[PDB]
């Protein structure tokens, strides 16, 4: 569990009831209530000032919400998971993996690898922590309709998975607007409170746009705040694709994809605020993301 089940906080005095309400606001976890603006709650019919701050101060006992040393700060993030890509190569580069908590922005034209490590997290996030996996789900929004269930079996068979189990561990959705784009979120926030997920795949967010750009920025930018407050109510890994700012501002590490030799790949960090601007080549095989032969 990367999450404290909302439930934790029926105590005190808070009901089933009164949890059933913040479900249905939205907030289907602890971290969510703990992290919720006290408007929000107050605002909930059945919620009274004096229970959110009940709830508010029960949370603040399961999630942490105060200050800590900038060295304890350090080592917490040295205990985040981070996904392994499947490429030795590009771990490193990414100092372990796709780090849970956060987006990561994986950018560049069409064939530069980018799908085929989505396709491959969408595996390696169901492996054991011991080898670089999350233990977990996969929530795949594709706005592409270019998703294939079928890549996935050699890539589970290549990491000792039942390509059966393999496939029920992925939620596959596809998105047709980013009103349903934004509506399949909400629903992404029920399952994720039931099944453990570790990942969260969205190839690719700049569907967002297909006079009124100042409209698509706008809602461009509300996707991306859900997807991060997903990453901070479940403790999940949360992977984008952007083929080709509100990006560079809400990802966190962004990385620049470009095709190599053959089945060469080239993946550049552009940007970051720990790892360095580096870059490595990683190669793409019938079973998943690898490492160049
Ligand atoms: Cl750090
Ligand atoms: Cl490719
Ligand atoms: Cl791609």
């Amino acid at each position: 569990g990367s999450f404290v089940p909302i439930e934790k906080l029926q105590v005190n005095g808070i009901t089933m009831a009164d949890v059933k309400k913040l479900r249905e606001s939205g907030l289907h976890t602890a971290e969510a209530v703990a992290y919720a603006p006290r408007k929000d709650l107050l605002e909930i019919k059945g919620i009274s000032e004096a229970k959110a701050d009940k709830l508010l101060n029960e949370a603040a006992r399961l999630v942490p919400m105060g200050f800590v040393t900038a060295a304890d700060f350090h080592m917490r993030r040295s205990e985040l998971i981070c996904l392994t890509t499947g490429s030795k190569n590009l771990d490193t580069l990414l100092g372990g993996g796709v780090e849970t908590g956060s987006i990561t922005e994986l950018f560049g034209e069409f064939r530069t690898g980018k799908s085929q490590l989505c396709h491959t997290l969408a595996v390696t996030c169901q492996i054991p922590l011991d080898i670089g996996g999350g233990e977990g789900k996969c929530l795949y929004i594709d706005t592409e309709g270019t998703f294939r269930p079928v890549r996935l079996v050699s890539i589970a068979q290549r990491f000792g998975l039942d390509p059966d189990d393999a496939l029920n561990n992925v939620a596959y959705a596809r998105a047709y607007n980013a009103d349903h784009q934004l509506r399949l979120l909400d629903a992404a926030a029920q399952m994720m409170s039931e099944s453990r997920f570790s990942l969260i795949v969205v190839d690719s967010v700049m569907a967002l746009y297909r006079g009124e750009l100042s409209a698509r920025q706008m809602h461009l930018a509300k996707f991306m705040r859900a997807l991060q407050r997903l990453a901070d109510q479940f403790g999940v890994a949360v992977v984008v694709t952007n083929q080709v700012n509100i990006m560079a501002y809400s990802s966190t590490t962004r990385l620049g994809f470009k095709k190599g030799k053959g089945c060469q790949r080239l993946c550049k960090v552009v940007d970051s605020p720990c790892l360095p601007e580096a870059e490595c080549v990683f190669a793409i095989y019938e079973d998943g993301v690898g490492d160049p032969r």
